[PDB]
């Protein structure tokens, strides 16, 4: 039930749109969140994802955490997708604003092959500091499922279509 998406390759295709939007319209089987070890979903993606779920999602979060410690940065688990998805698939890319390593981008990627189809936003762009346009083609060499970008900034969205 994605519509109004650009195709990149066989399996990426981007829209111009807020992913918490999008994923109230679909309810897809998984969105993926923009998520930190911690899973402490203050701002961007994590904190507007985390808001329409009234808070409902801090909660679950928090109470995995307590019994499972800190996630690996390109690491991910499978939580509730509350009222915006089956499942929410919270995936930790690295946040080049606190000197992690750029090459944990891939291996974050892949955590999206364990899943058929995703609604998703770019990988440590944003407040995380990475290259948006090198987010993408990142996802493009790794991700091999379905995956449904939504990507909120529309200069931003202009400018990864034109150099793709
Ligand atoms: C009220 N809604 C929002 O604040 C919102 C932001 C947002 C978003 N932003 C992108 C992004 C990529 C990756 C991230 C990220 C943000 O947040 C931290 C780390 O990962 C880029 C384009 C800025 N993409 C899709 N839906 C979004 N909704």
């Amino acid at each position: 039930s994605f519509s109004g998406y650009l195709k990149l390759t066989d399996n990426v295709y981007i829209k111009n749109a807020d992913i918490v939007e999008e994923a109230k319209k679909v309810k897809p089987t998984v969105v993926v969140n923009a998520a930190n070890v911690y899973l402490k979903h203050g701002g961007g993606v994590a904190g507007a994802l985390n808001k329409a779920t009234n808070n409902a999602m801090q909660v679950e979060s928090d109470d995995y955490i307590a019994t499972n410690g800190p996630l690996k940065v390109g690491g991910s688990c499978v939580l509730s997708g509350h009222n915006l998805a089956k499942h929410c698939l919270h995936v930790v890319g690295p946040n080049v604003n606190k000197g992690e390593d750029i090459q944990l981008l891939k291996s974050a990627y892949e955590n999206f092959n364990q899943h058929e189809v995703l609604l998703a936003p770019l990988l440590s762009a944003g407040i995380f500091g990475a290259d948006p346009i090198h987010s993408l083609r990142v996802c493009v060499d790794t991700v091999r499922t379905n995956v449904y970008l939504a990507v909120f900034d529309k200069n931003l969205y202009d400018k990864l279509v034109s150099s793709f």
